C-alpha cells in the first residue's frame, strides 16, 4: 500500500480569535524512504498565523519504520480506513490550538482533512505578533500504546526561533485512534525523529508554504 | 554569475586523532532561491566521524540576498576568484575542528577545496562514539566586516542532536578573506538563516550524506 510514491491532499478549516482562514495543500510521500513534498496555499487570501505554528498539524503514516520495527506501525497497520488524529497544542505563554483530522485514504490519495480551533492567543504575542521565523528544527517525536483506547499516546515539544534570537515552545498532547473496528498494531514505546525544511515557490503568487521533510522511526 | 544553477564540487582531506579520510561531493545551488542540494560520499570507506560534524564545513555564496542588501554580500562579490575560509570549530567537551579552505570558481563549476585537521576528540565523546543523530537544526549566522582585513568575521554555535536526547555543541570560529586583490563588498552586520535536512541515497551503496539546505540573509 506505501510501497510507492502516494499523492497526498490536505485541507484544513481554521479559526484562531475569531480569524477564519483556509489552507488546501498537495505533495506526495514516500514511506519506504520517509520522504515528505508538500505544498500549501492558503486559500483564503493572507494567513492570520504564522505557517510555520501549522506544520505539526498540516500525516506520521509517511515515516520509515526500518524492517525490523515494522510490528510497531500503528500509522500504516490503521490503514487504509485511516485514523483520528486529535491534539492540544499549547504556545508557551499564549493561546492553544485544538484540531481535530481525520486521515485515511480516499481512493490513491491519502488525505487530511483538520478543523483547527486556537484561542487565547495575544495580539502582542509571537504568533499573531508574526515575530517567528521562517525555518525548523528537528524534533523527537515520542510514541507509546494507548492499550485501552486501542490506539497511541504521541508527545512532544517543538522549537520555533523567534526572529529575535529567542525560542518559543509548542506544548504537544497526541491521540490517534483508528477508524476501522478491526485490529490495530499497538507499538512498543520508540520515537520517530523527523527533520523540516520550509521554502517558498517562486512562480507562486498565492500565499503559501513549501514544506520538505524526512521522518524515520527509532528507539528499539 | 550567480544568476542560474551553479554545479557545485566539494573535496575535502582530512584527518581526525590520526585517522585519514576524504570526502567528495557533488551538486549544484541556486542562488536566486537560497537552495543547495549536495551529495557527499566518503571515498576512502567509512567516514571515521559522524557525517553531520561535517555539515558546515562541506559554501555560503549560495545565500539568496534579498534585493535591498546585495550591498552586503561579501560571498558573492569576492567571485569569481574566490575567498579563503577558515574556522576553528570546537566541540563542547570534546576536540576540535581546525579547516581551511579554498573556494572559487574554476570555469562553470564552483569549487570548494578543504583540508580538516581535528585533535583532541574523546574515544567516548559523542563524535567519536557516533551518538550523534542524523539531523540538523535551524541557525543563525552572525556577519561582521574584518575591515582591517578586507574581510568578514563570522561566528555561531551548532547544535547536534544526540540519539539521547541531549544537545552536543559546536563553537564556530569562521574567518573569510577574499582570493583576488580587488575591492570587496565589506558588509553592515547581519545574519544568514540557514535550515538543513540530511538524508540517503537508496541507490548508494558507498558511505555518504545527502544533503538539502536553503539559506536566506536578514537583518538588514
Amino acid at each position: 500500500l506505501f510501497t510507492g510514491v502516494v499523492p497526498i491532499l490536505v485541507e484544513l478549516d481554521g479559526d484562531v480569535n475569531g480569524h477564519k482562514f483556509s489552507v488546501s495543500g498537495e505533495g506526495e510521500g514516500d514511506a519506504t524512504y520517509g520522504k515528505l513534498t508538500l505544498k500549501f496555499i492558503c486559500t483564503t487570501g493572507k494567513l492570520p498565523v504564522p505557517w510555520p505554528t501549522l506544520v505539526t498539524t498540516l500525516v506520521q503514516c509517511f515515516s520509515r519504520y526500518p524492517d525490523h520495527m515494522k510490528r510497531h506501525d500503528f500509522f500504516k497497520s490503521a490503514m487504509p480506513e485511516g485514523y483520528v488524529q486529535e491534539r492540544t497544542i499549547f504556545f508557551k505563554d499564549d493561546g492553544n490550538y485544538k484540531t481535530r483530522a481525520e486521515v485515511k485514504f480516499e481512493g490513491d490519495t491519502l488525505v487530511n482533512r483538520i478543523e483547527l480551533k486556537g484561542i487565547d492567543f495575544k495580539e502582542d504575542g509571537n504568533i499573531l505578533g508574526h515575530k517567528l521565523e521562517y525555518n525548523y528544527n528537528s524534533h523527537n517525536v515520542y510514541i507509546m500504546a494507548d492499550k485501552q483506547k486501542n490506539g497511541i499516546k504521541v508527545n512532544f515539544k517543538i522549537r520555533h526561533n523567534i526572529e529575535d534570537g529567542s525560542v518559543q515552545l509548542a506544548d504537544h498532547y497526541q491521540q490517534n485512534t483508528p477508524i476501522g473496528d478491526g485490529p490495530v498494531l499497538l507499538p512498543d514505546n520508540h520515537y520517530l525523529s523527523t527533520q523540516s525544511a520550509l521554502s517558498k515557490d517562486p512562480n507562486e503568487k498565492r500565499d503559501h508554504m513549501v514544506l520538505l521533510e524526512f521522518v524515520t522511526a527509532a528507539g528499539i
